């Protein structure tokens, strides 16, 4: 019982850039972009969509780099998310209804304002490694057990 996610980071030599979601599911934090897969959609393709639909930007080369599956206690459906890094983008950032971003200096990353899980996996994608996690939350501010392992193929 899972539903597919795509999730994008904009990462650079020097600087990441997140964006602030103004409404639905992760509102209040710095998200990277991403969503639900679609019918007859790759997961490549769904990953591309989403990071143009969010914030504008038109990107080249997308590089795998983790799987996490999040569970909420109590609800039915786990959330598969398969997680992409890009540096090679085309466009500037756009401001929205639904997202404002910003670059953020990779000393500088504001983990208090992300989900709680960030702090646990976005220090591997920093540095360049691969990884596949599993996340337990009751609700959304409560890691009740995690796992996380590094990997050579996602
Ligand atoms: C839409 C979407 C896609 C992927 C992940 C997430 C959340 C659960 C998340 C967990 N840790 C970072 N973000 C959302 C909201």
């Amino acid at each position: 019982a899972s539903r597919l996610y795509t999730l994008v980071l904009v990462l650079q030599p020097q600087r990441v850039l997140l964006g602030m979601k103004k409404r639905g599911f992760g509102a209040g934090r710095w998200n990277g972009f991403g969503g639900k897969v679609q019918e007859g959609e790759t997961i490549e393709d769904g990953a591309r969509r989403e990071l143009q639909e969010e914030s504008g930007l038109t990107v080249d080369a997308l590089h795998k780099v983790g799987q996490i599956v999040f569970e909420f206690v109590g609800e039915p459906e786990l959330m598969d998310v398969h997680v992409f890094c890009t540096d090679s983008i085309q466009g500037t950032p756009v401001e929205s209804d639904e997202m404002r971003p910003c670059w953020f200096q990779l000393d500088q990353i504001p983990f208090k304002d992300m989900w709680p899980d960030d702090s646990y996996w976005f220090p591997l994608l920093l540095q360049k490694k691969k990884f596949h996690g599993y996340f337990k939350f009751q609700g959304q501010d409560t890691i009740l057990d995690y796992t996380l392992r590094e990997v050579d193929t996602v």
